[PDB]
């Protein structure tokens, strides 16, 4: 007899109030969640973008209300910290805006129009991450809010927005010993506890009952259909109700049984076998909209990663929505969480760490997509670690472990780390993030660097957890590192697949970024405040050139894709062409006559043409076919060109996405 | 060298400030044009949707300009009332938000940090129309706001909003003489080099000129004759100086000709062109009025399928794109100003402007064929009332000759009133078949008319039927269900479209809109009378009547997918389609063929079990799905 109802809608909101309001605001502005006051000035550029202290006000009606005994307030997503409060008197305190919490307000609601006023901030302090990083700190409630009616005695909310159920799995050869542990409040001896595990076809497949102190129940089920990522991501279903001879309250979550471990020399291994972990990370943002995303806008993301054909997703910075959590485990994608401890080591951010952290596994626990959760991302870009980063960095591992003793700990380290640091040391798998071919250096060099650390490490299983090249709309015949050029950051990603997907030992490899997004201290190519590191443009409406030379190696979708169709004006008389494709062999006409036919087991197929007026090229590989065209111009068509060892204008554009 | 600069991102907007702003404000809500700040309190009922004064401010960077010697701050739509300043004074004021107008600000320019306020009002006076309608009055600048780059010497800015030229075709027989008009300011021993190309941008007439006049024939008349052929030459004039240019206005243009008979209804170029549409408001469910090209296209495209050769543009003058849209699809379109329900003896002065830009601004448009006056504005006529619309008819037909003007009357108005007699024709708004009586009454009643007033032109500015997410088998009026929505709208047309003398009929409405003061349904906040909901993402089986009737696309379409527990042992099955015949099987089994003149297939069939049903036209199919229970599933009923 559980209800959750949706309090999305008539939402007053202002950036201008210094004070809670006594009554509801009658001249503010009305929006309706998901919502962000960021969604125009934290995509321009100029880290400009308002951060401060803002107002929602909503009333919540007694009458419209199912009647229960317990009324609580769900927030799913409040970026940074927010207050609560209820007729004007402060009920709760949340730090982190990326994860569930809850507060009982039942006692709170004595009047017929309660007025609820929720207070944001996304500004600076030394107390709650993140404080320094790469990406716009959308602040508002930019995620749903709830209200939850439920009986007396119902299962925990009150832990960390947990869901009050723990479904840890145990394979035991070909059955599994499914141990379903729940969570209770105020609870009666009397009332029964009746589990039950569905099939993913609704079958219940087997069924306990114990009492009210026995929250544990070992389950059991033969013949389990593993979760196998993208081969069979199967799902099964865990449902406990507490019964006098009736149901008052009921949690449920889908789960995954498998098996993986992280082999120093083979890679990942999923469920005894060898399963090659690469793909992409995502932010959790979409030009226009901020964060304030919809479940479609999970959805369409999600779905052009599958079309890539990535098999694992770094979910940077931060916890994600749960929904695209549960996309993955519906898609079979191996997962990893992380926190926004992120670059700086805030001595006074410990406390935060450890909710943050507490928050992301209470809540994320029963996803079997999820296998490593990371401790931190380049957090010793500002110094080095001290006793205080080190012994942070030791909580937030011992406590993870303590939690799940099914997942493993990773972080990612900053190119500029020694290796030799004593914070590589403490978690189980560790990551580099290395920019050579787009920061100083050459593209060449990412495969012996990785190869000089798992000599010296062999034991302490290696990562890529970021790599990438910016890409515009720009286009050049001589690509090089700092035009911003689609096609050099074709070149970045060719040599970048070559080097990592050929080594077993790197675990995984994640490409920064799958899409483009927002930081409102870029100042880089000719669109400020984005970073536009990504396979896809911020809107999701482009797919540059580098998504298909991933698809090519990771999809069984038989493609080819010719690259450089923005590329029309031309001033070279032979000029290169390149096509993409899954298939062993493609041919390509120029003007309808045949230019020959190539052959290329990296996918990467680089042909030459003539360039003689308007041509238009055509690449058939088997049935499956692309067209292009070409124009022989006398000069470079400046609509074209964008005009460590950087360029002076370049380094001042990166130096101020610090601020 | 004329240039036009969007300027609708990054604008401050508050509802809370009570003084233009000195200086850049850090804490308002940011914004992006077209924005209106009733889309949620605008749609959600209670009549309580804000209203008032609110502010914009957004900085001119004088630097990141291309400059020449004048700059105009060009507005398309704020509503209702506007202020503008620049740097803190003022430079203009409008007045009625559905008119474009503008304002040379370049003297205002001193600095190089340039701060714009733009103060919209929608409230409530005895001046501005509307002030009385069933649609909501969305507020703010909820259409482009532009900067314009020109010449000292340039083509008029500062007339009305208008374009600065006018093309008044004449067709002598199978030739046209097509006048083009120009107006300059701040001109000049400088020509005009006058051109007029075709739809391929083949050169058709040319001349020069020094003389804002100038009479170009296009021989081989390609007319603009509706749907079947909605042809359009693209007129350009350019002010020439020496061998350069300074600015150039252009304006696509139809050649055409049409009558409204008394007897044979609307009449197109020779031939009669009955007159069968809809109407359309400017809104959408979410973003209150402020949409985007897409919204103007997704809108002209669901008419275009349903195949309606006439749309009533009410209650207001619409978007640019949306009248261009029309030319280009071919549609025949009646316009009008928003002078609805209460003649407001201090609104003469507002309905003058209003109406003064609704023809300067939308002239060149040969969708247009009708200038409205009014709507129901006798909810009995009096002298100001009889006066305030007998200026507007002289004004209407001093201005434009090639159109006709006309009223929409209340239903309830008596025919002998004297407003009746003012304009060329009247239309009458009647909703026999929801607001009481039968469906059956709207064929006599426009039969009794047209015998009193054979000589005036009468035609249906409006009917409907209000139909949401209910459903019965005993439909019935004020059950709000799809089902009698569907009656009333095949009575309807059986009625309407075989009167020819009916010029013209409008549906009303295309789609679900806003009118916040409703609440009614189980909606509040829209009226749904449309045929299409107000997200635009269902087409009401309703949609499926009107298409059986003028849409050529073959289709067939079972009516009541929706209501699918039924509790009779025989059930009633509807199928539209602009074919000859259609074929039921329930559950594989044929149920028998069926013809039908009216489009209108009435089938009948065993509810035994979960059945589905299919239509079949030939290789076109339809597919439902039904089932017997025991009782009315209470999930349909608007208890
Ligand atoms: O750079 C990215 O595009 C992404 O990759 C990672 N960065 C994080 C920050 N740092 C940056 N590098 C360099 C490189 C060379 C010289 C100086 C710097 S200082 C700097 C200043 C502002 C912004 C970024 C940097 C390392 C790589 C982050 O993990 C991810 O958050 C970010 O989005
Ligand atoms: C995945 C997971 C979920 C948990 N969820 C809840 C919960 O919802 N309610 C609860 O009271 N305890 C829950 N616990 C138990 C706590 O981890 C732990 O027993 C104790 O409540 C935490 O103490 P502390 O956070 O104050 O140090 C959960 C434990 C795990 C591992
Ligand atoms: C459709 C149309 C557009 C017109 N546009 C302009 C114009 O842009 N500039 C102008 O000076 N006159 C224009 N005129 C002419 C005026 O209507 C009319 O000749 C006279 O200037 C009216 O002056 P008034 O504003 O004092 O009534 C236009 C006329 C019509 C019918
Ligand atoms: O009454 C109705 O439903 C409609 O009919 C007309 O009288 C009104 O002009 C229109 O605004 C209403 O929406």
């Amino acid at each position: 007899m559980r209800e959750v109802i949706n309090f999305n809608t008539k939402w007053a909101f202002t950036k201008e109030a210094t004070e809670v309001p006594k009554e509801m605001p009658e001249k503010w502005y009305w929006v309706t969640l998901p919502h962000s006051w960021n969604e125009i000035d934290g995509q321009d550029g100029g880290n400009d973008y308002y951060r401060g202290t803002c107002y929602y006000a909503k009333q919540l009606k007694k009458s419209e209300l199912p009647e229960a005994d317990c009324y609580y307030l769900e927030l799913r997503g409040a970026n940074a910290s927010a207050d609560v409060y209820v007729n004007g008197k402060a009920v709760a305190h949340h730090d982190g805006g990326y994860s569930t919490w809850r507060v009982d307000i039942t006692k709170e609601l004595t009047e017929e129009e309660n007025l609820i006023v929720i207070a944001v901030e996304n500004g600076v302090n030394d107390r709650v991450y993140p404080q320094n990083a790469d990406f716009t700190f959308y602040g508002g409630l930019y995620r749903d809010v709830n209200i939850i009616a439920v009986n007396k005695s119902h299962f925990d909310l009150d832990y960390y927005g947990g869901p009050g159920i723990k479904v840890t799995p145990e394979i035991k050869g070909a059955d599994a010993s499914v141990e379903v542990e729940v969570f209770l409040t105020n609870a009666a001896a009397d009332q029964k506890l009746v589990y039950t595990v569905k099939d993913a076809e609704g079958k219940e497949v087997a069924k306990t009952e114990t009492a009210a102190g026995e929250t544990k129940a070992v389950l059991s089920i033969p013949a389990v259909h593993l979760w196998n990522g993208k081969k069979d991501p199967y799902l099964y279903t865990a449902e406990v109700a507490l019964v006098g001879e009736e149901a008052v309250d009921a949690v449920s979550t889908r789960f995954g049984c498998r098996t993986f471990e992280i082999d120093p020399e083979r890679g990942f291994i999923l469920n005894g076998e060898e399963y090659p972990l690469r793909g992409v990370s995502r932010h959790q943002d979409r030009w226009g909209i901020g964060n304030a995303l919809l479940p479609e806008h999970h959805r369409e993301d999600i779905d052009l990663i599958c079309e890539l054909g990535a098999t694992t997703i770094r979910l940077a910075h931060y916890q994600h929505d749960q929904y695209f959590y549960d996309l993955c485990d519906e898609r079979g994608l191996v997962i990893w969480a992380e926190i926004p401890y992120i670059s700086s080591h805030m001595p006074n951010g410990r406390e935060n760490t450890i909710s943050q952290m507490k928050e992301l596994v209470v809540q994320n626990y029963n996803h079997p997509s999820i296998v490593v959760w990371g401790l931190s991302n380049e957090i010793t870009m500002a110094g080095s670690s001290d006793e205080d980063l080190l012994e942070n960095h030791r909580i937030l591992n011992d406590m993870v472990h303590e939690m799940d003793h099914t997942r493993l700990t990773t972080i990612a380290v900053v190119s500029m780390c020694d290796i030799h640091d004593p914070y590589i040391q403490i978690p189980d798998v560790i990551s580099y993030n290395h920019y050579f071919g787009w920061y100083g250096g050459d593209v060449s060099m990412n495969g012996p660097w990785m190869d000089n650390f798992h000599k010296e490490f062999p034991n302490i299983p290696l990562g890529m957890s970021e790599y990438g090249c910016e890409a515009l709309n720009w286009h050049t015949s001589d690509p090089k590192q700092g035009d911003y050029t689609e096609e050099y950051q074709a070149y970045y990603h060719e040599e970048m697949i070559k080097q990592l997907f050929t080594r077993k030992y790197i675990w995984a490899t994640h490409v920064w970024n799958m899409f483009d997004f927002g930081a409102d201290a870029r100042n880089e190519g000719g669109e400020n405040g984005q970073n536009h590191k990504g396979l896809v443009t911020f809107d999701r409406k482009y797919k540059k050139d580098s998504f298909y030379a991933y698809k090519a190696w990771l999809s069984d979708e038989p493609f080819v894709h010719l690259c450089g169709k923005r590329y029309v004006d031309r001033v070279e008389d032979t000029t290169k062409v390149t096509v993409y494709s899954n298939l062993p062999e493609v041919e390509l006409f120029v003007n309808g006559k045949s230019a020959g036919k190539l052959q290329a087991e990296d996918h990467f197929f680089h042909f030459e043409v003539p360039n003689v007026g308007e041509s238009t090229l055509v690449a058939v590989a088997g049935e499956y076919k692309d067209e292009s065209h070409i124009r022989k111009v006398d000069t470079f068509n400046e609509e074209y060109s964008l005009k460590g060892g950087f360029t002076v204008i370049r380094m001042i554009n990166l130096m101020g996405a610090a601020g």
